DNA sequence: GCGCGTACGTGCGTTTAAGCGGTGCTAGAGCTGTCTACGACCAATTGAGCGGCCTCGGCACCGGGATTCTGATATCGCGCGTGATCT
């Protein structure tokens, strides 16, 4: 699978929120498990509301 | 506004443990050196996401109907008071 998502098995964007991450101003690196870390609890959330 | 009653406040006595000074021990926070692997950076590219259009059906509108339901009165039942009868 090429997705990020995929290799996670997410609905939520680890390519996208690794960008938002990066393209924030958060810190001058960004680790490659923070993103899918992130996503994950996204999804987890707004799971959570839409149930 | 009035009245009650009791529950905090003020004060004195007794008891507890906070506080201060002192010494000991070592746990871990900090610093230093070294090293490796993780992430930024770059290039290529292709595929996921977005804009747009179309179809349709979930829901907003309107009308008619069922359903509480809220308030009063009144009827009926129950309780209290007054009158009549019996003991």
């Amino acid at each position: 699978a090429k997705t990020r998502s995929s290799r996670a098995g997410l609905q939520f964007p680890v390519g996208r929120v690794h960008r938002l991450l990066r393209k924030g101003n958060y810190a001058e690196r960004v680790g490659a498990g923070a993103p899918v870390y992130l996503a994950a609890v996204l999804e987890y959330l707004t799971a959570e509301i839409l149930e």
